[PDB]
């Protein structure tokens, strides 16, 4: 029938972590031979066969070789811990190889995590080959071809390697992977050797930077005294193995593409933030262009990088759809945990804006005034602000960010708001009862209250964003499937529910009409609870029945 | 082409529109051709009379040829907007085709519509007694006996500003003529006429007696005992109340009445006090109970009941039996009427009597396996009745709801009793947009309940259906502009405009549903004490 396939389009193309396929498995088994439709299909057939019969393997493997080729994102799942079979894993690696480098970088964090799942004997056989395509040989081969990839690959492995349970099994494995990668570069040729020297430079440079930060932390003083001490140390030359006011050009670790040269001491500040991170500036190799970054000594950033990848990727997904909310997905890396960098975007924390200029409208109006509309605020600015908001409420909801407040959100003079400091993930909040959506009175007034052409514009935008994201779920879920054993604090409290929790937020059961209605619901409770008048109005309604 | 869809939007959607005034006369080129469908016609007419001498002759040829009319268009054409005598003739030829039952519903508005010109038609007929509109109403009035009844009483309230004086004059001509055509008739007319006389004589007699129960001061009990002896004592009024000749009940013509029963009459708790009397039906010593109220003009309430009745019919033709109860109401004159009475307890009553609503349903219809010890279908009739009434209340902007206002039957239907406040008007400062007792929602089993989800689902679909049949209601209300209902009178112009916002026709259906959900959410949390406490904690969050 058509009803026969109608049952199948639902299964071929709905969730990638459902067990649900039970009797259904056999239905696919037979139509499978006739219609190996698309890449989407292959992921589903694989799930049922391998483990139970020794012979099934032979028939399915032949199907896979002929099958319409899997998409890189669907391929990720195969590297998951659920699929053991050595033959299918090789296939996934072949899919990755076909993908362009830009795509490889997004996932790289996941792939590094993926190493655990891939079998130990593959890692040791290679070690034997060097010292006295399987995935891991592959990651190294590619890391070497392209300099930026080498940089990221190195920094991810390095966080893993530094110093119990399963931790010994994985630390030992990663330690080994890194040693092999460094030995391949030391040996390679000009280009490979060249990569090796630049890493050496990055590594040496940070240690000196870290040494310096540690001296600043010791000397006692309020922030201002501490920052003055910081300015002086950088400008002290030959106190340090690297001399800051000038050095030899180093590929910035945060961005390999840009070299640095010097740092400018006067331009460096420290943040109000309770862990006291520097801003730094550098000049860089071309026409003394500034760059700044932050550099943070007190926390581990691994969790923050994961979320930023999550935001970075989501923005890409919507931009492909031609939905562009002006989100800022700033670069994080951590170095070895407890330090890291972050890209700095010029912005102002919301609370700063409110203390310094009465309300948000005044602030845009100051930077971008246009008498006519909408608020004497240049039209675009308003629009970009509306869009940035929609983008974040939906993105925050899916990732269950919590512990948001005025210190945590910022504005820009263009308009965008963005978030920062995702210390609390997947519904952990220090307060007993978060609102489902995280908006502020200050922010809603920015839109003009409930009927604004503008507020209506915002809700509409969230709905379309939510719907678009629901569609691209498979990619996000597999990426989380791969962070099970991640060593992100928020994930570790219950790793099993890590992926289960994002699925619930995604609300994949419901129809589109239903999904919007459900989301619509969350915004409303949150906005009513935020607005002073809306609560007065509800008290009045309670009063009506007396 | 692509104009094919944009065409169908002006056919199926817009109900009364300025929209595209330059575009009014541009649909014209492709208009001669797609005259093929019925609804098109109503829109066709809105544009052509706007210019002087010439379109006129060509458009009727278009009109006479046009795919024929649904009755609803016709309501639009009787209205004060379309002035042309042919189109009004046309509208009447449409009415002619409608079955009597339909004329019954629209009948109330039709009496009103006659209020629009031409006066010349009525004075010509006056010169003619001593199918234009009035002539039509009369002639059909005589055709049907139940119909004739309603017509008469509707006119009689109206004859009982400086332009309330001019139409009143017109109304008297129309009533008197009707009565004159009745005397002159063949047997059956005179039979109806005679009946109308009997009815009046009787009403005036009950009125004087009723006047004599209020004239006496004292306790509520003293006035009811007085009421029993007044009806008991034969022949002090020329109509004898413990027995008289078979009369067709004025409120409901089909039932015949012999007498009242005095021991059965009781008097209600309200400050201005309504009586509940039993009557006997001419047939089978069956009884019919009703209420007779002495205080106010009931024209407002009857309008709402027409509306309820109308809405139920549409939904039932949709096979949503929402289990509405639309009891019959008639105003005899301003300050007296009859209301069908339906056995029921008022919610507040049900609550003193039983802790909560389930106990009540549980006592009358218990089943051990039925959801909350009740027959599954009793709970269902309840959910559905609730749903209907939240939607209907909403479109109609009924305010003043409280627990003496909402009655409940032993069977489960919920219904609203009293309609002093319409189209938003409410004594209280802020109405909730939807009216739900805490007690009503606990009766569902809380926001948690499955039944509660069925409740909500029912409201959206009810709402969606009624939206589809907007045209019918909007025309009916357009004819109620100069109505004499207190709440249209305050803002006559804006009155019709208010129902039209409730329908929210601007919105596509996903949007419409959404909007409605919103109203329900507000109103429900407001009532629940735990949902409020939760809004409280969220408020607490940003604060710090
Ligand atoms: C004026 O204050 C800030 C301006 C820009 C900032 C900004 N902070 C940023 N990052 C953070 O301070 C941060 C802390 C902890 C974990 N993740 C991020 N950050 C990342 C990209 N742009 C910015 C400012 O401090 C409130
Ligand atoms: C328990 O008290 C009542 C039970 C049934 C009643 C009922 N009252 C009804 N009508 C009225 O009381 C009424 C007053 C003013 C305007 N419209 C209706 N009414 C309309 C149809 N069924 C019923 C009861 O009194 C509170």
């Amino acid at each position: 029938a058509s009803i026969r396939d109608q049952l199948h389009t639902i299964v071929y193309r709905y969730p990638p972590t459902y067990v649900l396929s039970s009797e259904e498995q056999d239905l696919v088994w037979k139509f499978r031979f006739y219609l190996s439709s698309h890449k989407k299909a292959l992921t589903k057939f694989l799930k049922c066969i391998n483990w139970k019969l020794e012979d099934e393997v032979t028939q399915a493997l032949w199907m896979l070789a002929n099958w319409a080729p899997m998409d890189v994102e669907d391929a990720l799942e195969l590297l998951s811990p659920t699929f053991t079979h050595p033959q299918v894993r090789k296939y996934a690696v072949s899919r990755l190889a076909q993908a362009p480098d830009e795509d490889l970088l997004l996932y790289l964090l996941q792939l590094v995590q993926a190493l655990k799942y891939e079998d130990p004997r593959h890692i040791v056989h290679l070690h034997g080959c060097i010292f006295p395509a399987n995935l891991c040989t592959f990651l190294i081969q590619r890391a070497c071809t392209n300099a930026t990839l080498a940089n990221y690959f190195y920094w991810y492995l390095s966080i893993e390697v530094e110093e119990r349970k399963q931790d010994e099994r994985a630390h030992d494995m990663y330690a080994m992977v890194l040693k092999m990668f460094l030995k391949v570069l030391e040996n390679g040729n000009f280009n490979l050797r060249g990569i090796f020297y630049n890493l050496r430079k990055q590594r040496r440079f940070i240690d000196e930077l870290v040494k310096l930060v540690k001296l600043v932390a010791k000397e006692p003083g309020n922030r201002n005294k501490k920052t003055e001490k910081f300015q002086k140390l950088l400008a002290e030359q030959d106190m340090f193995k690297v001399n800051f006011t000038n050095f030899e050009p180093i590929p910035f670790p945060l961005d390999p593409e840009i070299y640095i040269t010097k740092i400018v001491p006067m331009r460096t500040s420290l943040f109000k933030s309770a862990l006291m991170p520097a801003k730094l500036t550098f000049v860089t190799s071309i026409a003394h262009h500034e760059y700044a970054a932050i550099f943070k000594h007190g926390d581990d950033l691994r969790q923050d990088q994961l979320i930023l990848q999550m935001i970075t990727l989501m923005d890409k997904l919507l931009r492909r759809e031609n939905l562009d909310l002006k989100l800022t997905p700033y670069k994080v890396l951590a170095t070895s945990s407890k330090h890291g960098f972050l890209q700095y975007v010029d912005s102002c924390t919301v609370a700063e804006v409110l203390a310094r200029e009465g309300n948000i409208h005044n602030f845009f109006r100051k930077h971008h005034p246009c008498d006519n509309g909408p608020y004497g605020i240049s039209a675009e600015v308003m629009d970009t602000y509306i869009k940035s908001c929609a983008g974040y409420c939906v993105i925050t909801y899916l990732l269950g960010v919590g512990d948001r407040h005025l210190d945590n959100l910022l504005l820009t003079t263009n308009g965008k708001l963005f978030h920062i400091d995702f210390g609390y993930i997947l519904g952990r909040d220090p307060k007993p009862m978060p609102p489902p959506m995280k908006l502020s009175k200050e922010m809603v007034e920015a839109m003009g209250g409930i009927s604004s052409e503008h507020h209506h514009e915002f809700r509409k935008q969230c709905y379309t964003a939510y719907l678009h994201l629901r569609r691209h779920a498979n990619v996000m879920l597999n990426l989380f499937s791969l962070m099970v054993d991640a060593t992100v604090p928020d994930i570790a409290l219950e790793p099993d529910k890590a992926v289960k929790k994002v699925e619930e937020n995604l609300q994949l059961g419901l129809t589109d009409e239903e999904a919007v209605q459900h989301l619509q619901s969350l915004l409303d409770v949150s906005i009513t609870a935020v607005m002073p008048a809306l609560v007065e109005q509800i008290h009045r309604f309670t009063q009506y029945w007396r």
